[PDB]
This record gives structure tokens, sequence and C-alpha cells, in this order.
């Protein structure tokens, strides 16, 4: 098996939100069978200076890192060595929205994760553009299968500075590069994604566990 108990990650993203272009590059380490990742990510604005949005907007942008019980087929680890891609729509409760897609490849014990992100129609005084969210709440995503691909649906909430919630619906399609021999049936993935940010540098930790 090509998925080892310790693995490494390299990340690159081309993105833009409300017209502001940026890149993100970073790296981490993780334990795929424990469903744990931790990484450091660095944002660079094309015009320079501090990023003019909350990092939660892109933090959710690596399913091999999910603890799967033996009794649920693990599509994401089965997708390797050949590769795994995914696509996601975000719809925020204030009319902001975004589309992102990523391709994940593997060389040696290192995953290379390459993404393109476009975010539009965020209110200038809303919590994403004003950097007022601080994390996502933990969530449970429902995973369903059809025709060799998976779909995930999860109602997410930003935690706001000083206490509110702000809703975002995620709809994701997950696509193995090569046809998967053992497809799972419908199930859930429990996530806890937590960030600690200093300006344009963010440390992120995710813990994810599948269950039926």
């Amino acid at each position: 098996s090509v998925i080892k108990p310790e693995m490494k990650m390299r990340y690159y993203m081309d993105g833009s939100v409300n017209g502001h272009e940026f890149t993100i590059e970073g790296e981490g380490t993780g334990r795929p069978y424990e469903g744990h990742q931790e990484m450091t990510l660095r944002v660079t604005m094309a015009k320079g200076g501090p990023m003019p949005f909350a990092f939660d907007l892109v933090s959710h942008v690596h399913r091999p890192f999910t603890k799967y019980p033996e009794e649920i087929p693990d599509y994401f680890k089965q997708a390797f060595p050949e590769g795994l891609s995914w696509e996601r729509s975000l719809e925020f409760e204030d009319g902001g929205s975004a589309s992102v897609s990523a391709h994940i490849s593997l060389r040696g014990n290192t995953f290379y994760h390459k993404s393109k992100f476009t975010g539009v129609n965020f209110p200038a005084d809303g919590p994403i553009m004003q950097n007022q969210s601080v994390d996502w709440e933990p969530s449970t995503e429902k995973i369903t299968a059809s025709d060799g691909v998976l779909k995930g649906d999860v109602t997410m909430y930003l935690k706001l500075e000083g206490g509110g919630n702000h809703k975002c619906q995620f709809k994701t399609t997950y696509k193995a590069a090569k046809k998967i021999l053992k497809m799972p049936g419908s199930h859930y993935i429990s996530h806890r994604l937590v960030r600690k940010t200093e300006g344009n540098i963010t440390e992120l930790v995710e813990d994810a566990v599948a269950h039926s």
C-alpha cells in the first residue's frame, strides 16, 4: 500500500476573491489512518500586503487523511497512487459564493495538492471581507456514491469574533483518477478543522473520521 502511516503534503493554490488575486503555498505532515493533518500555509497577495479576507474562506481547501473504519470502503486512500481530484461550491448566507477545484498527486511519501479558487459577490462589510470569522465549527458531512464518484453535502458555520454564526452550504464532488474497485455506500465524515493565524501565515489542523 502506497499510503503510509506517516505522510507529507505540499500545497499550491491560485486564487482570487472579490477581484483580489493571491497565491498560497505551504507544507505539512499527517497520519492518514488517524485522519490527522497539520500544516503551515503562507498567503501572498498579488498586490502585496495583508490578505483582505478571512482565511476560513480557503481553509477547507485532503480526504486521504480520514480515519475509515474497516467496514466502510475508503475511496480516498484507494484512489492512490493514481490520484484524486475534487470540486466544491460554497454558498454563504449573505450572497457571497465561491468555486474551487483541486488535484492531488503522490510522489514518494509526499502528496502534491494543487488548487484554483474563485470567490465572488462577498459584501464589502461582511465577515469574510472584514476578516471577522475565526474558524469553522466542527461539522458532519454526508457522503453519497453514484457512478464511481462521491458527493459530499455539509452545512458549515463560521464562528464569528464576538459570537455569532454565519452559514455556508458546501457541495463537493470527489473523483478518483482511476476507477475504484470497492465503492462505499452512503456514510458520514465528522470534521474538526482549526486554524491559528498570524497575518498571512496560518497553521491548520484537521481531524476527520468516517462513520456510518
